[PDB]
């Protein structure tokens, strides 16, 4: 298997709006997570259920990459069992979450009008997506203008959620060293 398509996911011209986040299936690859933790580009790299350090030793049966665009202020909501407009009405990470979250501040590039759900009748189920714009005829989706000139807690920020499972089925996405190194 050839190397894992991270640059094609990460350095794409556009990231989705967060209410319409997008999944990607990754398999048959040899993953190189080295790019992340650049400390001058990746401002947040935090794993749940495994050690970011232990990613280099592990093989995964299925890896999905959920992607979207929010503000710096709201990055902290992408965590198991957190509360917020994002976690309650946009993108929900399970309580039993296994995976990583990577986030970096693309403010000078991902500029424009992006959207987010502010209100919903019920909160969200884990990993559920709601692409509806109305409830009773009112727009249920409020707007972000991302600009270079807004303060940091308010700036554009791209997020990726690598969600994997270590159960049965052929082991398909293997770190550079799943041969006991
Ligand atoms: C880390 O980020 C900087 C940002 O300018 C980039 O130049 C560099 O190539 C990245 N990583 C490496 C492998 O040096």
């Amino acid at each position: 298997t050839n190397v894992c398509p991270f640059h094609k996911v990460f350095n794409a011209t556009r990231f989705p709006s967060v209410y319409a986040w997008e999944r990607t299936k990754i398999s048959d690859c040899i993953a190189d997570y080295t790019v992340f933790y650049n400390s001058t580009s990746f401002s947040t790299f935090k794993c749940y259920g495994v050690s970011p350090s232990k990613l280099i030793d592990l093989c995964f049966t299925s890896v999905y990459a959920d992607t979207f665009l929010i503000r710096f202020s709201e990055v902290r909501q992408v965590a198991p069992g957190q509360t917020g407009v994002i976690a309650d009405y946009n993108y929900k990470l399970p309580d039993d979450f296994t995976g990583c979250v990577i986030a970096w501040n693309t403010a000078k590039q991902d500029t424009g009008h992006y959207f987010y759900r502010s209100h919903r009748s019920t909160k969200l189920k884990p990993f559920e997506r709601d692409l509806s714009s109305d409830e009773n005829g009112v727009r249920t989706l409020s707007t972000y203008d991302f600009n270079p000139n807004v303060p940091l807690e308010y700036q554009a920020t791209r997020v990726v959620v690598l969600s994997f499972e270590l159960l049965n089925a052929p082991a398909t996405v293997c770190g550079h060293h799943h041969h006991h190194h």
